[PDB]
């Protein structure tokens, strides 16, 4: 300090210059006195000097004189008051202008000094958005040095968290096609790292989504799932996750889908649950993504899964939801349904119909032994295991709910998912006998007034597939369902029009 704060007054004019080549000699002057820390802990102690450092690192239009002013900057970033200073200095608004200076030593200073400002620096966050840093920080993802871009992508990370328009201007800067980039060519951790947390903040934007699954983002994360950095491939796993309903349209995910079902295995439960999830979200309405999980043996993955799971509904409903895609609407999907059997999958299904599983997971595990009733070779199994008596109890009690949402699930889907798994395990004579023997033939009746077109047409094909043997059909009309499939005979709906033409004639 005594060639310091004492050493302060003359550098102020040891500083201030209003030549041209002369500040520069002062600067280089200036970038010592930052080198050593007594006389930075004299530059951080008054703040005239400061000031002086940011106009003329503003004014300089010579690249030596701007390093060793940024230099500086950087050396009282270290420091608490420092940034302080800088804070008072109004630099963050000249620290941004350099953001597009071309020669990369500044560049290096300035997203450094940016960075320790952001993070310990009240109200820094707002002072680079106000300076549009923002958009100068995406058009900075360009370049090529490594520790360069990991500091870069954390400024982005800390102003787009928790703040919707700075999600919006990264958007509108080309920042998911930016981001989605530094995924697919660089190996560095740390930066990857940092990358996929602006992605995993990106990810629950619905406008940012769309486009980080345009740019590829999907198959750039799936490059890193095999990553030995366990916060690597969770926060990839989590980004995934996220955006997975948006990459139904997406193609070449080949490898990603046969990492997913190799992560089924895992032992961290999170990385379970979001394979489960990604995997549940891909396979729908894509039946080449249901061909290609099936053909590196994810049925056999995910009942293992199932088992392992046991009481979590976190990886059971997705890993039911995606067991009930992979047996519909797809090429090999009755040998996926005989899967399911072949891995003793079809007694831990029945279960998930009883308590203490929720709703959410007794819809997808509904609808999944529809699929599995399919395959004839399931019929006496899944008769064996209990489920028809459950179903059909679960019908009953959503069919009263109905007439008098729980855990968002509305109990007409329950009315129609039981309807339905029951129209298909009535094409076996036994199953027949089960569900007659129920008493069931009213309430399918009653459901025929239903005024939803699905729960009609479910109701009449369960009534049809039961009409065609002669003592039930009997018990149809002595319920009087004559006159309902009269008017399903004109319905809008096809399916509930010929279910009630074919029961008609049954009953003769």
């Amino acid at each position: 300090a005594e060639l310091a704060t004492r050493a302060i007054p003359e550098l102020t004019k040891l500083l201030n210059d209003e030549d041209q080549v002369v500040v520069n000699k002062a600067a280089v002057m200036v970038h010592q006195l930052s080198k050593k820390e007594a006389s930075r802990h004299a530059i951080m102690r008054s703040p005239q000097m400061v000031s002086a450092i940011v106009r003329t690192m503003q004014n300089t239009n010579d690249v030596e004189t701007a390093r060793c002013t940024a230099g500086t900057l950087h050396n009282l970033s270290h420091h608490r008051e420092g940034l302080l200073a800088i804070f008072k200095s109004g630099g963050i608004p000249a620290l941004v202008k350099m953001l597009g200076s071309p020669v990369d030593s500044v560049l290096f200073y300035a997203i450094t000094t940016l960075h320790n400002l952001l993070l310990h620096q009240e109200g820094a966050k707002m002072a680079v958005r106000l300076a549009g840093g923002l958009q100068k920080m995406v058009a900075l993802l360009n370049k090529t040095n490594v520790k360069f871009l990991a500091i870069t992508t954390d400024c982005l990370q800390i102003l787009a968290y928790g703040n919707q328009e700075s999600k919006l201007i990264i958007l509108a800067s080309g920042g998911p096609q930016a981001l989605v980039n530094i995924m697919r060519t660089y190996t560095y951790e740390k930066l990857l790292w940092t990358t996929s947390r602006v992605l995993k903040v990106l990810s629950v934007c619905s406008s940012n989504k769309p486009a980080i699954v345009e740019a590829g983002g999907m198959q750039a994360l799936g490059l890193h799932l095999t990553d030995p950095s366990q916060r690597l491939v969770q926060n990839c796993l989590w980004t995934l996750r996220n955006l997975s309903d948006a990459a139904t349209k997406q193609e070449g995910m080949e490898g990603l889908l046969g990492t997913l079902v190799q992560l089924l295995g895992s032992d961290d439960i999170n990385v379970v649950t979001c394979a489960a999830g990604i995997l549940s979200n891909l396979t729908c309405n894509n039946y080449k993504n249901k061909m290609m999980v099936c053909q590196v043996g994810g049925i056999e993955a995910l009942v293992r899964t199932v088992l392992r799971a046991g009481d979590r509904e976190d990886i059971t409903e997705p890993a039911i939801c995606a067991l009930r895609h992979l047996t519909s609407r797809h090429q090999e999907a009755e040998m996926a349904q005989n899967a399911v059997r072949l891995h003793y999958g079809l007694p831990v299904v029945v279960k998930l119909l009883h308590p203490p599983s929720h709703w959410p997971l007794i819809k997808a595990t509904v609808g999944l032994i529809r699929n599995l009733a399919l395959c004839p070779a399931n019929h006496a199994p899944l008769r064996e295991q209990g489920a028809i008596p459950r179903l059909v109890q679960l019908l009953v009690r959503a069919h009263q709910d109905t007439q008098r949402f729980v855990e968002g699930v509305r109990m007409e889907e329950i009315v129609e998912g039981c309807t339905g798994a029951l129209h298909i395990l009535a094409r076996d004579v036994h199953n027949r006998i089960v569900i007659r023997g129920l008493n069931t033939i009213p309430l399918f009746v009653q459901l025929l007034y239903s005024p939803i077109e699905n729960i009609q047409r479910v109701a009449a094909g369960v009534l049809c597939e039961l009409a065609q043997d002669k003592e039930a059909a009997e018990a149809i009309e002595a319920e009087g369902a004559t006159a309902p499939l009269t008017e399903l005979l004109h319905s809008r709906n096809e399916g509930v029009a010929t279910y009630a033409a074919a029961v008609l004639f049954r009953m003769s």
